[PDB]
């Protein structure tokens, strides 16, 4: 079994301990996206043996106009999400259940039909965390996000009362600031932050430490170690200055991405595995291993 | 009236026959899930006559940390089993009383108030069976099943002596072979066997047959036609193999579930009833009108 996650503050605890958590995020689960193959009870086995993670990140696919995603392919992708998250479980994990959109606002009834079937076949275990909205975009904290992320807050727990919620926050992730002027008032609610340490500096970082100065918990729910397109060189300064600021803050994090795809946010090599690490997947091996 | 049911061997013998039966279960009934609307006579009624269902099963919902379970709203999950377990009786029907829960042997203050007021108002009926554990998980079956089985068994025993309880099993009570190696010594008393389709095949056809051959019988209060997680595609080849495993065996089953969510497990497309099947609800419709009802 794994602690159960509350807020207390700007903290995250777990079994009611200061601690925190490191993993990897398994890229979209779309069909045709190329990452099904690591949708694996083996996969999610191998993050804890070969990097001894103790959190996976399973990124649902949805979006009116996104291939593949759950408005295309309710099924498969569904399949995917219960393989890890059982997976997860078993393995004494936890997973975080990410509803992988950046228009969960505007396609309400979907997100709702999503959170009730996740808490409803999963919400007993308190291995289960749930990741409402990955990424809005540049819309409103107060009108667009905090209205709906209230809606599915109050949706989930009327199946599943406790756990812990990480709500997404404006302009892809990184206005953890502005969420935080205006904190949503549930109990267990955490933020989401998102960076590139190839894109996103200190100024990124000054961000995430006004959040945490209004007193609300953050829970970096994706970052790459290379640029915000999920490409280029790994960049060890910022990399390591990020890493630094988590871990004097107790903040969790899912690094993107499990997956082979030809670009460098890939853990592995085109059509490799655990064996042939990328630049990015041997550095994000040493920080899961030394979390 | 119905027959009275009781255990001889591995066999549920009906009126001291042996024969099986078939129905559908009603999902979670938990305020606020979506399936309360379900619970009514009607539902009990067109389950005799639109599918010749001869049981039905009440998933009377459980959880300290379930919303809407019997831990939070008592009166309106306790006045839906009510209805249907009266319904039952007046169609002639068995009716599963389900304490549906994944934590039943740690709240156990819980589980003996559920099942001391049932067997108390309806005890008297034969169409009643107990089912005191829906679906155990991660659990011993010697060290925490089986000592929380025998002490609601006695408590139910001491208001109602004649009864069938159906005891569940570890892993979704899909280990009803480890069950069988340390049976519980009361009288009639059945074990749960639970799978989807979908998810599982002979391996787990091979467990139930170690138990049936180790001597305790078998009842599967809960089974799908598609994956386990409650969605999919109906896999017909293997629900003919679980039913003709069933049929042969004589082990009464209920189906997940007569709801309308939209899942692949519901009976109902969303918004529907028996007159708009899904996939699943035709074949589950197929399988119960010709079980023998």
């Amino acid at each position: 079994a794994v602690e159960k996650l509350t807020v207390s503050g700007n903290q995250i605890l777990a079994g009611g301990e200061n601690t925190s958590f490191a993993g990897p995020s398994l890229f979209w689960s779309n069909t045709g996206w190329g990452a099904e193959k690591f949708y694996t009870a083996e996969t999610v086995a191998k993050a804890k043996t070969e990097f001894n993670a103790t959190l996976i990140r399973a990124a649902i696919g949805h979006g009116t106009s996104t291939g593949g995603s759950l408005n295309f392919d309710w099924e498969g992708n569904m399949s995917r999400l219960d393989t890890v998250v059982n997976a997860a479980i078993a393995e004494d994990m936890y997973v975080i259940i990410d509803f992988h959109s950046h228009e969960a606002h505007t396609d309400q009834a979907t997100a709702v039909r999503f959170f009730e079937d996740v808490a409803t076949k999963y919400g007993q275990y308190d291995n289960v965390i749930y990741e409402i909205y990955n990424e809005p975009l540049q819309i409103s904290w107060v009108n667009d996000i905090k209205p709906y992320a209230e809606t599915v807050i109050d949706k989930i727990r009327a199946i599943d009362p406790d756990n812990l919620i990480v709500v997404g926050t404006p302009t892809w992730s990184q206005d953890v600031d502005v969420a935080s002027q205006n904190p949503i008032d549930r109990a267990n609610i955490a933020y989401t932050l998102h960076f590139y340490a190839g894109t996103h500096g200190q100024s990124y970082r000054n961000k995430a430490q006004t959040a945490l100065d209004n007193g609300i918990a953050l829970f970096a729910t994706e970052w790459g170690t290379v640029n915000a397109d999920g490409n280029g060189g790994v960049n060890i300064n910022e990399t390591d200055a990020w890493m630094a600021f988590f871990k004097t803050n107790n903040i969790s994090h899912a690094n993107w991405a499990l997956n082979d795809k030809n670009e460098g946010a890939s853990l592995f090599t085109p059509g490799g595995s655990w064996n042939s690490l990328t630049s990015s997947g041997s550095k994000v091996k040493e920080i899961i291993q030394g979390w």
